[PDB]
């Protein structure tokens, strides 16, 4: 009776007096035991998707998910089906695989899920305050509208010869090529492509001043800011270490440079239609009348250039890598170049790029097999009912959607693990809406988000850099094809993806051997 409760207190007393050898042992085994008991109890709930069993509390399935996410998804899909949850470094992730998952997450109501609540911890320290995910959604919608204003057909027409010039400059001057001095050589594509991507993106979107600054020690700052863009920042966004200080310094230094150019252009009234800087200076006033600050404009520049940097560089690296073991595809692409550009006598233009279906299909196919973002997250803000199930996703959970996984399923893409650009025959468009449209604030886009092919997502958070990426990748690959042949070192093949980084770039070093199609061909212009 009450004598029982006396022994409760006595037991508590004897608990606190255990040797700290047993106490430490107990504060390990008790959370461990409770974790297992909780999961087994959790599995009784029929309004919750199945939860992947895990031994270590808090950690969850982080190790297997972090290293081989698609293999994790497939095993989980076999056991539980398309909807299942797993614990990830303190968080509960609810995965919804397949097209229905795309609809459930990408077309979720604004009040139901939050992208910025999921990503702000990562991106804000890198890009700066006030923009992208450090603001309400309505602000992001208009920022996208602003950026999209410099991403027009007319802009792409002017970008193409600029991007082309940068590619030829890189072939001429970079130590990785030097085509005027060498006719063959070995490159690491994870060295060349990030460089070619930043040179071409900077020249076209930022302008000649900012491009020129990449020829200096300023370039190291981009590398510093680069290191801040890492999954580690999802768990440890701010540790007092040098990595984080160089990042924060780089952000200030780079945004300061952008603001300097911005204020100079405005003081000289030198505001044209050259680049994204000009565009944002003329067009960055929200609908409620508030103007973006020069800091916010610079930070938006950083975010847009940085994101486009990683997605595009990774993509062109995969293209080169897949093509390295496919001389048949290089050959077919080369013939297309000769036919469309009249044996090379025509100058490449944006309009001529659109008449290169096989080149564009090659980009399209590479993006199928190598979605640079294997997982997209939203934080659940309100309890969500999953249609045609009894499942309820409580607020505090995160939903995870993965079109890249569906890209690699035989059911939706026959022989999915085979690189075949001809699966897109007479369907070379980067993507398109097969029906009704909707405008979230940055232009009419597809209402339905059910396509098995969805490398640019859909819904309010859909990519707006798709046409720029195709323009950039197109020009670049057009010139690679016309200038070089390339192949693997003996016994080398397409490397496995590095799923552990921010984008799922190839595992390096990923080397290819190039050779000039025309050994005698010289690239003009001056250099020291
Ligand atoms: C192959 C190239 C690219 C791919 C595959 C890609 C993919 C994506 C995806 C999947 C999203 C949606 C993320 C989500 O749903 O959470 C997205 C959003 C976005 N991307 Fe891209 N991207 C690429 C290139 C670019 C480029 C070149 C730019 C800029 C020039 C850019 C700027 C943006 C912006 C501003 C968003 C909006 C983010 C949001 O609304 O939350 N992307 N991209
Ligand atoms: O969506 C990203 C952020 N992200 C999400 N998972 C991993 N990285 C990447 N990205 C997508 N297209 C281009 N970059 C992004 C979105 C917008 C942006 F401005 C920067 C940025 F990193």
């Amino acid at each position: 009776v009450g004598e029982a409760l006396e022994y409760v207190n006595i037991g508590l007393s004897h608990f606190l007096a255990l040797p700290l050898a047993q106490r430490i042992s107990l504060i390990i085994i008790i959370p461990f035991i409770y974790n297992i008991v909780w999961q087994l109890l959790y599995s009784l709930r029929k309004d919750r998707p199945p939860l992947v069993f895990y031994w270590i509390p808090w950690v969850g399935s982080a190790v297997v998910y972090g290293m081989k996410p698609y293999e994790f998804f497939e095993e989980c899909q076999k056991k539980y089906g398309d909807i299942f949850s797993f614990v990830l470094l303190g968080r509960v992730m609810t995965v919804y695989l397949g097209p229905k998952g795309h609809e459930f997450v990408f077309n979720a109501k604004l009040a139901d899920v939050s992208a910025e609540a999921a990503y702000a911890h990562l991106t804000t320290p890198v890009f700066g305050k006030g923009v992208i995910y450090d603001c309400p959604n309505s602000r992001l919608m208009e920022q996208k509208k602003f950026v999209k204003g410099a991403l027009t057909k007319e802009a792409f027409k002017s970008y193409v010869p600029l991007i082309a010039e940068e590619v030829y400059k890189y072939f001429r001057d970079s130590k990785n090529f030097r085509l005027n001095e060498r006719t063959t050589g070995t490159i690491d594509v994870m060295v060349t492509q990030p460089e070619m991507t930043i040179f071409t993106a900077s020249r076209s979107l930022l302008g000649k001043e900012m491009r020129a600054k990449l020829d200096t020690d300023f370039a190291y700052l981009y590398s510093d800011l680069d290191k801040g863009f890492t999954p580690i920042n999802f768990v440890f966004p701010n540790l007092p270490l040098e990595h984080y200080r160089k990042r924060d310094h780089a952000q200030k230094a780079i945004s300061g440079t952008y603001m300097s150019l911005i204020k100079e252009r405005r003081k000289n009234n030198d505001i044209q239609d050259r680049d994204l800087i000009d565009s944002l200076m003329k067009n960055s006033t929200y609908k409620d009348g508030v103007k973006m600050t020069d800091q916010e404009i610079a930070n938006l520049l950083i975010g847009v250039l940085m994101g486009g940097q990683h997605t595009s560089a990774a993509t062109s690296a995969w293209i080169l890598l897949h093509l390295a073991e496919r001389p048949d595809v290089q050959q077919e692409l080369y013939e297309e170049q000769m036919r469309v550009l009249d044996g090379g006598k025509k100058e490449l233009t944006y309009d001529l790029l659109q008449e290169m279906p096989l080149l564009n299909q090659t980009i399209k196919e590479t993006l199928r097999m190598h979605h640079p973002l294997h997982s997209l997250f939203r934080k659940v803000m309100k309890d969500m009912h999953v249609p045609n199930t009894s499942y309820v996703i409580p607020a505090g959970y995160h939903v995870l959607v993965s079109p890249g996984y569906t890209h690699l399923r035989d059911e939706y893409f026959p022989n999915a693990h085979q690189f075949n650009i001809h699966r897109w025959n007479n369907d070379s468009a980067s993507s398109y809406s097969v029906g009704e449209e909707v405008d979230y604030g940055f232009g009419a886009i597809s209402k339905g988000v059910s396509s098995p092919y969805l490398p640019f997502s859909g819904g309010r958070h859909r990519c707006i850099g798709e046409h720029f990426a195709y323009c950039q990748l197109g020009v670049l690959m057009s010139i690679f094809i016309r200038t070089l042949k390339w192949h693997y070192p003996e016994g080398k093949t397409v490397p496995p993806p590095d799923f552990t980084s921010m984008v799922t770039l190839p595992t390096g070093p990923a080397k290819i051997i190039w050779e000039k199609r025309n050994p005698e061909q010289k690239i003009g212009g001056r250099h020291h």
